[PDB]
């Protein structure tokens, strides 16, 4: 309600870039020694975007435990998330081995693996049913065991073994095709769609581990997925839209991980995104079927 009231000042002002500064200026600064040790140089894709010392995940195999992935813990929304970088060539393992420790259920790609002429991402689930992937150092077992292709997004179903113990999960993969890096999606609709196909599939669900959410450095667009959801969530729990601060929320996931939300339009989507999606969960449920048609899904 006032999250709307707010939006049409901010708006009628072109105040945006005012606005998405003073929160880069407010943000919470905390060290990342382990991101910066010489030893893990080659684990980080991006100089300038690491994680947190006290938010990191740590892989449990007692080598290394460096991985560039934080741990977004929301307490009043109660949800966590990890957000993490595009694994390198030399980190799918590692990748693999995080999804597995933290018992996620769902990966969230928001992202392609080539984008603008480079590689943003490797290849790190596999592709065709009959070649398999097996993380030589960290003992996983990935294979693809189905795939659904929609118009601006991909659902497959994997199945992660770990090759000591023999147990096998599913895990599903949750991929924005249509997303490039630093602009807002087209419209909310279809990234509402796309939110309420991971919600639905129960990879949110507590039960579970933490979602893992990435982009290509795991801030901009994962940032921009994470905060939507959890907005969404708040104003769910008190059935009272008026009370969610967006500003606020972002700057208390930015305790977590330096620099969710890369541009001002992507803060400018987020808004959108939450206001249009409180229609429904202030009890439109029709506004859902209404989302899934102008999303084109063919
Ligand atoms: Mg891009």
């Amino acid at each position: 309600m006032e999250m709307e009231k707010e939006f049409e000042q901010i708006d009628k002002s072109g105040s945006w870039a005012a606005i998405y500064q003073d929160i880069r200026h407010e943000a919470s600064d905390f060290p990342c020694r382990v991101a910066k040790l010489p030893k893990n140089k080659n684990r980080n894709r991006y100089r300038d975007v690491s994680p947190f010392d006290h938010s990191r995940i740590k892989l449990h195999q007692e080598d290394n435990d460096y991985i560039n992935a934080s741990l977004i813990k929301m307490e009043e929304a109660q949800r966590s998330y990890i957000l993490t970088q595009g694994p390198l060539p030399n980190t799918c393992g590692h990748f693999w081995e995080m999804v597995w420790e933290q018992k996620s259920r769902g990966v969230v790609m928001l992202n392609r693996v080539m984008e603008k002429g480079s590689l943003k991402c490797a290849q790190y689930w596999p592709q065709k049913e009959e070649k398999e992937m097996i993380f030589e150092d960290t003992n996983l077992k990935l294979t693809l065991i189905s795939e659904d292709i929609k118009s601006y997004y991909t659902v497959r179903q994997l199945e992660l073994e770990n090759l000591t113990t023999q147990e096998t999960r599913e895990i599903l993969h949750f991929h924005y095709t249509n997303w490039p890096d630093q602009t807002a999606p087209e419209s909310p609709a279809s990234f509402l769609n796309f939110l309420f196909k991971v919600r639905e599939s129960g990879s949110l669900s507590p039960e579970h581990g933490p979602v893992v959410v990435h982009c290509s450095a795991g801030i901009g667009r994962s940032g921009t997925f994470c905060l939507a959801d959890t907005c969404l969530l708040l104003m769910d729990k008190r059935k009272d839209p008026s009370s969610v601060d967006i500003k606020k929320v972002l700057l208390e996931m930015r305790k977590f991980r330096m620099g969710l939300i890369q541009t001002a339009d992507q803060l400018r989507f987020s808004y959108l995104a939450v206001i249009e999606g409180a229609k429904f969960i202030m009890g439109d449920s029709s506004v859902q079927d209404q989302w899934k048609e102008l999303s084109h899904e063919d």
